[PDB]
């Protein structure tokens, strides 16, 4: 609890921000009544105590400018709060399920998901969920991902379908950090076709799918560029050995076409406008 | 409209203060999804458990296909944004994983499920989920079946099925090959909680659910590691459960019928069990 008390700040959080509005814990919206700044405060009864500090503690000295990043935390009575920066433009899938991405805004959201991975990859943490929920957009175009770790019964039944999830993730055989890249190629054709590449199709079948089949048929491919296409591959190159890393990736052509990321705020605001 | 369907599930269930029927409630062994909890009927003191398209279907079905062999569904509450009976016995899991039954024991379970069985296959529901996890123990050594979210509603117009719906390890043949299929995929899943009974496990547990798939779907009936200890009766009514041919696979009403279950021992020769089960947890 001494180093619980080396991670808490010091200040009364109920003085410190306003406006909570309520959206492992509640989660809500508040204000810092200082500087304005909108955040998301994460509310836990501490009473696996030793994870949750433990990554309280990574998370604060590694930083890096496409993570939703840590700004405090605080023991407030019995419950630990954990508060991040809120990107108020809302999640990748608003805007791949409300608007038709191109793909220059394609690249740009890629570069940048593959600049997080090459960074989390540095440090030996793999993400394990990279999909499009988990892509949080900034008001300024800002792509940062979230919901993973720094630090699954077979009796149990599927829910639901583990779309993202690498050939030999679904095998449960011991994988590694190419299995981002392997999400990240599937949410790359998610961004292009409007929907998760695995609906109409059960769980179980959907992961016999992507052990048996692997590299994910996609809907009428003369609709890509060749490069596009290009990218997907190596994206989505079954053999692990030959799969890209998040640094070699960040050299591929298809990325040059990336559009500034403002070009990422017009989504955003049809996203909202759709919603409602 | 995927408001609807919310506003339609809402609409089935009414408002009312569960505080105010309920009391003494206390969160019980909840897990990976959560909230369950146990209490009292304020008025006559009864043991309770409480705790979309899918959530929608598996109401409906538990309310209109009440059954002793069942977990009685009790109510339903709306208060901003489900009440079972409760089983103090644990479930059959906790028994065959931590103890050994004789064949008496195992027939009178048999028997219980597959009156539970009977009853939903002639109101052409289909559980498609049986394993020792949703058989469920009263303390009185009574044997009840739970969990209808993967359960499948059939008519004579439409009387088969072709989804890959269920738990791998326990799933039929021809769910597994996605061949059309009916109620006889219970009798099968049926037949694999027996294996739990005599090995502890069902067939290839230790290999992957998606290894385990191909297994079923290559090797058909599963072999016991031990065939020779089972009375020739035992094995008899494992074959029958376990036919490839769902032609050849006994019914729900013609395994009641059989040999093997005129051995079962009274319910509550199951209550030593049960004990033996909480205390190895
Ligand atoms: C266990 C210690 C690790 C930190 O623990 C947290 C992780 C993430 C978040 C979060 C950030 C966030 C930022 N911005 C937006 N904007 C919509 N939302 C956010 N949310 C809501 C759900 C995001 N999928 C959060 O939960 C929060 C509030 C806490
Ligand atoms: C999502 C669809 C609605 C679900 O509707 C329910 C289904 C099952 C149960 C349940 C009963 C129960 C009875 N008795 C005991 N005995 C301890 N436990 C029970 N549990 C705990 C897990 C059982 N595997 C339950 O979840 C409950 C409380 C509700």
């Amino acid at each position: 609890l001494e180093k619980l008390r080396s991670i808490v700040s010091v200040g009364d959080p109920k003085k410190k921000y306003t406006r909570f509005e309520k959206i492992s814990g509640t989660v809500y919206t508040a204000m810092d009544v200082a500087t304005g700044q909108e955040v998301a405060i994460k509310q836990m009864n501490l009473q696996k105590k030793e994870l949750i500090i433990n990554e309280i503690l990574v998370m604060r000295e590694n930083k890096n400018p496409n993570i939703v990043n840590y700004l405090d935390s605080y023991l407030v009575g019995d419950e630990l709060w954990v508060v991040m920066e809120y990107l108020a433009g809302g999640s990748l899938t608003d805007v791949v399920t409300e608007t038709c991405m191109d793909e220059g805004q394609i690249a740009a959201v890629c570069r940048e998901c593959l600049q997080a991975l090459e960074f989390l990859h540095s440090n030996q943490v793999i993400h394990r969920n990279i999909k499009s929920d988990n892509i949080l957009l900034g008001m300024d175009g800002s792509v940062k991902l979230t919901d993973f770790g720094f630090c699954q019964s077979k009796r149990s039944e599927m829910v639901g379908t583990p779309y993202w999830m690498a050939p030999e993730v679904v095998t449960r055989k011991a994988y590694g950090p190419k299995v981002d890249i392997w999400s990240l190629g599937i949410m790359a054709i998610e961004m292009i076709e409007g929907e998760p590449p695995y609906l109409n199709e059960n769980p179980l079948r959907a992961l016999y799918l992507i052990a048996t089949n692997g590299t994910p048929e996609l809907q009428n491919p003369e609709k890509l560029s060749a490069i596009f296409r290009d990218f997907l591959n190596r994206c989505l190159e079954m053999d692990v050995e030959k799969r890209g890393s998040a640094k070699e990736l960040l050299q591929h052509q298809f990325l040059k076409i990336a559009k500034p990321l403002s070009s990422l705020t017009p989504l955003i605001a049809a996203a909202k406008e759709a919603t409602k």
